C-alpha cells in the first residue's frame, strides 16, 4: 500500500514494523494527512509500536494537522506508557498543542493525577496559560468536579508552585472560581498557598 509503515504502526504489527525500519528509510515519512507513524501508534496507544519508533529515532514533537504531537497527545490522553518514553527521548516541555497548552493543562482538565505527577516532575511550567487564558490550575477547577482527583491535582499544583493567583482572563481568581462552585477542599488547599 501507500504508507505500509503507519498502517503497522495503527496494527501494532512490531514485526512488520522491525522489517520496514530495516530498509533504512526516513522514520518521519508523512502519509496522505501528514502524519507520522509514532503519531498513529500513540493516537491507538499502541505502546509497543510507539517504543520501537522512538527506540530508532522517531520525532516525539512532530506536528499532525491539528496541532498534535506524540508527546503532547499521550499527555492530554493519559497514555502514561507512552508519555515517559517521549519524555526520555526529547519532549519539549515548552511545545504546546492545538489550545496554546502544555501537555500538563490536558492531564490536569481530565483529572490524569498520575500524569499530571509525571509532568510535573519532568519540569512542564506549572504557570502557563493556554489560549483560553486558562493554567493547569484553573482548568483543574473550572473542569473539575471538585472531588478526588481533581483535590489530588489541585495539591500537587499547589505543592510544586503553581502562582495560586493567577486569574483567568476575566480576572477570576482560582479562590473565586472555588467559592463559586462551593469546593471546599480546594478552597483551603487554596488558601494556605496564599490564594487572594
Ligand atoms: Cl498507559
Ligand atoms: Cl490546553
Ligand atoms: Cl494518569
Amino acid at each position: 500500500d501507500e504508507y505500509p509503515l503507519h498502517m503497522a504502526a495503527a496494527n501494532d504489527d512490531i514485526q512488520l514494523i522491525k522489517h520496514i525500519l530495516s530498509q533504512k528509510t526516513l522514520i518521519d515519512a508523512r502519509d496522505e494527512t501528514g502524519s507520522t507513524a509514532l503519531m498513529v501508534a500513540t493516537r491507538a496507544n499502541n505502546i509497543h509500536a510507539a517504543h520501537m519508533l522512538i527506540e530508532a529515532g522517531a520525532d516525539v514533537n512532530a506536528k499532525d494537522n491539528i496541532q498534535d504531537s506524540p508527546y503532547l497527545y499521550a499527555g492530554a490522553q493519559g497514555y502514561l506508557k507512552i508519555l515517559r518514553m517521549t519524555l526520555m527521548h526529547g519532549a519539549d516541555l515548552k511545545s504546546t498543542n492545538r489550545y496554546g497548552g502544555t501537555a500538563l493543562i490536558p492531564a490536569a482538565e481530565r483529572g490524569h493525577v498520575e500524569t499530571v505527577r509525571t509532568l510535573i516532575a519532568a519540569g512542564v511550567n506549572v504557570n502557563h496559560v493556554n489560549n483560553l487564558g486558562w493554567t493547569a490550575l484553573l482548568e483543574a477547577i473550572i473542569l473539575g468536579n471538585g472531588k478526588s482527583n481533581y483535590q489530588q491535582i489541585v495539591a500537587l499544583l499547589l505543592k510544586a508552585g503553581a502562582n495560586p493567583n493567577l486569574a483567568d482572563k476575566d480576572g477570576i481568581t482560582p479562590l473565586q472560581h472555588a467559592r463559586t462552585r462551593g469546593y471546599r477542599e480546594i478552597e483551603k488547599l487554596l488558601l494556605v498557598a496564599g490564594a487572594k
